[PDB]
């Protein structure tokens, strides 16, 4: 089976076992893969979505040690492109509207997440050791 | 080169980046290895340690996302014997006295750990947001 180039993207902020899920059904979509992720920059990640604990630096040293990542484009572009998926030769963009071209192109593959397996949740069951 | 079977034990509550180096660091030893990862139970933990946030399930659950770690033995024995070493035909022990058997026999190898990058520091950089 030929190898098939995949994408995800995300902040991956204080990663848990639920960025680790999707990383790895990402990276199992096929037999033969390369899963590239891409780790959004701090600027524009608190710009457009909230605030980040951990620097890029942080967030991207982590995601080396996860068996799934195949390669990590850091900082990558905030918004995917026709010409970013094509200098990276990249067959299908994992995620889970602005996607739509990715859809209608045949390029893109639906991933899942899990809740109450968050670095947030932790905090609240260290907590809840006190009235 | 022969494949060299490496042993590191912990309890790997909230997996962050300290840990992860230091897995890493017992997976590069030699250059070819399997690195074996003991998670240890919670009831042993709590006796003979202190608290645990993460179930063994969570736990182990974490660690087989890490590319460092090759097998897993969850629950482990909280005490390396000698018996254990033959049993799972391992060559040495990577940790950072109780080991000064290990040492003896030629079969230690040192691991250092990093400090700052744990789970509980973070928690501190999202609350240093207020006064």
């Amino acid at each position: 089976s030929k190898n098939v180039v995949i994408y995800a993207d995300g902040v991956y902020d204080m990663l848990h076992l639920g960025h680790m899920k999707q990383l790895e059904q990402a990276k199992k979509l096929f037999e033969n893969t390369t899963l590239i992720v891409g780790v959004t920059s701090d600027n524009e990640t608190k710009l457009f979505k909230g605030q980040v604990v951990q620097t890029l630096e942080e967030r991207t040293e982590t995601l080396k040690h996860i068996r799934w990542v195949d390669e990590i484009i850091s900082p990558c572009p905030w918004v995917v492109t026709p010409e970013f998926l094509e200098k990276y030769k990249i067959d299908y963009v994992a995620h889970d509207d602005i996607y739509a071209w990715l859809k209608r192109a045949g390029k893109f593959k639906a991933t899942q997440r899990t809740e109450g397996v968050s670095t947030t949740d932790l905090i609240v069951r260290i907590l809840k050791n006190y009235e």
